[PDB]
């Protein structure tokens, strides 16, 4: 079976999240969604750095055409951070847009660029809760003239995103729905329609909640299972098909990104935050970062945000 390696050099994260693999520099970026920190890991040189801000963060993606600059979330603001990748604070911050200026207790959560470079991201209540809590989030993309467009409402916990290689489908996760949805994606109008369930956890006895996801070159989705101690591989060719399961030692698996020189090493983030209604004792909940090899598939380089 696949080899799952704990990355000792990286330590433990409260809620490690938002992994992004920059292929040209062979570098993994990620966030902690509770500790207000950004992180960088260069595996070939065993280099780790972090960056501190005073707002909640949920994604970090290099800005297309601008080395040393990243598109990030700061609470409800999408911003450009100028960061040298090693100093413990940004050099400067340029706000782009506040997606929800008048929703004081919301935050941005998972975000990713579509294959054309458009940032998609969604919101949630800061005090969201599972299985039931306040449902206040929406799904957005950042379009022309730095204005966002809304694509879906009634989202409890805005989470993982992916797009099919032919640009005809988008895949999206609200963790509260315990399923992955598929949509028809119109790449020319950047709109989505015909929402329908692709994969429903209760139909397959999958525990926990879908969190982040990514897609491989064959079109399979790799989905992080928070409170499931696993990643799952699911079909996009047929609905409701579980292709494989890979156990990850940490129960609170949060997200996934393919990396390595050949894009065939799956990086997996997790959360050490100990929650009061957990299905796992505290001794099991650590928050390590993992690397999975031997899956027999390749992914895609992380896409930069175009502004
Ligand atoms: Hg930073
Ligand atoms: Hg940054
Ligand atoms: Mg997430």
């Amino acid at each position: 079976g696949p080899v799952v390696e704990k990355i000792a050099e990286l330590g433990k994260y409260t809620v490690g999240e938002g992994p992004h693999w920059d292929h040209e520099t062979q570098t993994l970026y990620f966030v902690d969604t509770v500790e207000k920190t950004f992180h960088k890991y260069v595996p070939s040189q065993k280099k780790y750095t972090f960056c501190k801000v005073d707002k909640l963060v949920s994604f970090i993606i290099p800005l297309a055409g601008s080395p040393g600059r990243f598109v990030v979330s700061l609470e409800r603001e999408i911003a450009i951070l100028t960061w040298d990748g090693v100093s413990a604070a940004p050099t400067s911050i340029e706000a782009i847009v506040n997606v929800e200026p008048h929703i004081k207790n919301n935050r941005l959560n998972d975000g990713k660029a579509d294959p054309l470079g458009n940032l998609w991201t969604g919101t949630m209540a800061i005090d969201a809760g599972l299985p039931i809590g306040p449902v206040t989030g929406s799904l957005y993309h950042l379009g022309a003239d730095k204005k966002v467009k809304m694509h879906e409402s009634n989202i409890a916990i805005a989470n993982g995103l992916a797009w099919s290689n032919d640009l005809k489908k988008m895949y999206y996760i609200d963790s509260g729905k315990r399923r992955v949805d598929e949509y028809d994606y119109d790449a020319s109008t950047l709109s989505i329609s015909n929402q329908r369930p692709l994969f429903t956890f209760e139909k397959h006895e999958v525990p926990g909640y879908p969190d982040g996801q990514t897609i491989d070159e064959e079109g399979n989705l790799w989905v992080a299972v928070f409170q499931g101690q696993r990643i799952i591989k699911i079909s996009t060719q047929q609905p409701e098909v579980l292709l494989d399961t890979v156990k990850i030692p940490d129960p609170q698996v949060t997200s996934v990104a393919f990396g390595g020189p050949n894009l065939d090493e799956l990086y997996v983030t997790s959360a050490g935050l100990q929650l009061d209604d957990s299905s796992f004792d505290k001794s099991l909940v650590n928050g390590h970062v993992y690397r999975v090899t031997g899956l027999g598939v390749k992914g895609f380089a992380g896409v930069k945000v175009k502004l």
